């Protein structure tokens, strides 16, 4: 047995994993979307299915106010103690945000705590439970690591922080993780920054207080020197231990088109670990994480595959189902028309720090099919309904249905740079359904459409004008449903009898 990287698809950046006896669970940053930092659940680290999120409340994920894409959550750690999971962030930007929380739970499913404000704003701060007590790790921003241990119960510092490292000569040393093994204590950490200089670095000590000497096999890991891989920006890993005794990193990468953008996010990777004779490790001989792997010497646990279609039909809305910052309830139901998701358009668009009437998932595939049928009667110009292509707020593309002259229209819509730059309509009946329909390939979205009298392509948009490399930040696309009127309210919902959803990267 074998397995192809990546092993989660889609925006699934800064992925932290611990294992639990046969369970594993990982978690990713999220930023403006909620809810936050999703709990993925494996038992052979290669297939992971959504069992919560970490943050799936308003009081712990504020997010009001927050910019699009390097807004809201930031790099999680997830750790488990004696009966309780930890899992340790920051927050930028949101309203009532003090910077670095944990929460805690039973079951890594939920439902969490509230957060423990720990007093700073460091990035990647990271946890470890080591001789009974509970480390706190980070970067100060100016270089350093910083580490002091904590109260489990009150989040305070009973031993305070200080500067035990710093980073090993490259740019903005992050994402620094803590572990006890053996004779000594590392901090195994990001360098390089977000492009292809990228890596994984190591160093240890006999104290955890330092002083701490580099490995001579740096990097643990990176693609820094093979530019023709097709995976690149690989860094930010966490290792993880078997019960055979065999150690896993995950780690972020990006899987780049033709070699030059990406528009899908950075995505979630697994490396073997191998340690050399004086207890360094390192992935493979040159740390170049590979497309596919001998299988980890665990069992085989495929989960039962998720369905094509959100026929929407339940109270309860699917884990994948994402928001724009803290979405008021009132803009969204599953009882008001059993059977639909009745999405109700405020004023609120994407022009502002709030939460707009969009629900959306991650983009987990470069070839995927994404369509949805829907009922909406669009009264005045301003308002208009269907679905979004989105990168962040200035940029994304926008298949709705609104009016036009009298008339009822299906628009494709290129907001990039925050100016309208296309827009052409095709005339739908009056009334009815409407199928709106994405698909995608490497490089180009195609918009089509079809009703009763009505069927056509109405228009192309190219995946480059959303990647990172153009639009910036830390996030990738996600496609959802999406109502606005504009300044106004939508005088009537639009109702999504369902949403299909099909990725085709086997093939
Ligand atoms: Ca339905």
């Amino acid at each position: 047995k074998t397995f192809r990287n990546p092993i989660i698809t889609g925006m699934n950046p800064d992925p932290s994993i611990c294992r639990v006896g046969d369970d594993f669970y990982l978690v990713t940053s999220t930023f403006e979307y909620f809810p936050g930092l999703p709990v993925y659940h494996s038992k052979d680290l290669v297939h992971w299915k959504l069992i919560g999120h970490a943050l799936s409340r308003p009081e712990n994920n504020p997010l009001m106010g927050c910019n699009a894409s390097t807004g809201g959550q930031y790099a999680p750690t997830l750790r488990y103690h004696d009966g309780t999971f930890y899992v340790i962030g920051t927050n930028y930007g949101g309203k009532g945000s003090q910077g670095v929380f944990y929460v805690t739970a039973k079951n890594p499913a939920g439902p969490w705590s509230d957060p423990v404000w720990v007093g700073n704003w460091y990035v990647d701060p990271s946890i470890e439970f080591i001789d009974g007590k509970m480390y706190f790790l980070s970067p100060d921003n100016q270089g350093s690591f910083l580490l002091g241990v904590m109260d489990p119960e009150t989040g305070t510092f009973v031993e305070a922080l200080r500067k035990v490292a710093s980073g090993l000569g490259g740019s903005s040393p992050e994402g620094p993780h803590f572990y006890k093994i053996g004779d000594y204590y590392y901090i195994m950490s990001a360098e390089g920054g977000t492009g292809y200089e990228h890596r994984e670095v190591i160093q240890r000590s006999k104290s955890p207080w330092g002083p701490y000497e580099p490995s001579p096999v740096n990097p643990v890991l990176s693609n820094m020197n093979c530019p023709d891989h097709p995976f690149q920006a690989i860094g930010h890993a966490d290792l993880v231990q078997l019960k055979d005794g065999s150690w896993w990193a995950v780690c972020l990468g990006i899987r780049p088109v033709n070699g030059k953008y990406q528009h899908l996010g950075r995505e979630t990777f697994l490396a073997p670990v191998t340690w050399d004779a004086d207890g360094w490790p390192k992935v493979g001989k040159d740390g170049v994480v590979q497309e596919t792997y001998l299988f980890p010497n665990l069992p085989s646990h495929v989960w039962m595959e998720q369905p094509v279609r959100d026929d929407f039909d339940q109270e309860t809305l699917g884990l994948d189902w994402t928001f724009i910052r803290n979405p008021a309830h009132s803009f969204w139901s599953l009882t008001e028309k059993p059977g639909s998701l009745r999405l109700k358009g405020t004023a609120i668009n994407f022009t502002t720090n709030d939460s707009p009437s969009f629900i959306g998932r991650r983009q987990a595939a470069f070839n995927l099919t994404a369509s949805a049928k829907v009922n909406f009667i669009p009264k005045v110009e301003n308002e208009e309904a269907g679905l979004v292509v989105r990168a962040d707020d200035k940029n994304h593309y926008d298949l709705l249905i609104t009016e036009r002259n009298g008339q009822r229209v299906a628009m494709i819509r290129k907001t990039l740079k925050d100016k309208v730059v296309d827009t052409t309509c095709k005339e739908l009946p009056a009334t009815g359904e409407v199928i709106l329909s994405i698909t995608a390939t490497e490089t180009t979205y195609t918009f089509e459409i079809k009703a009763a009298h009505v069927s056509a392509i109405l228009g192309t948009a190219s995946t480059r004008d959303v990647s990172n490399e153009v639009v910036g930040g830390f996030t990738g696309v996600f496609i959802g449903m999406y109502a606005s009127g504009n300044g106004q309210a939508n005088t009537n919902p639009a109702d999504f009898d369902w949403f299909d959803f099909r990725c085709l990267d086997l093939e």
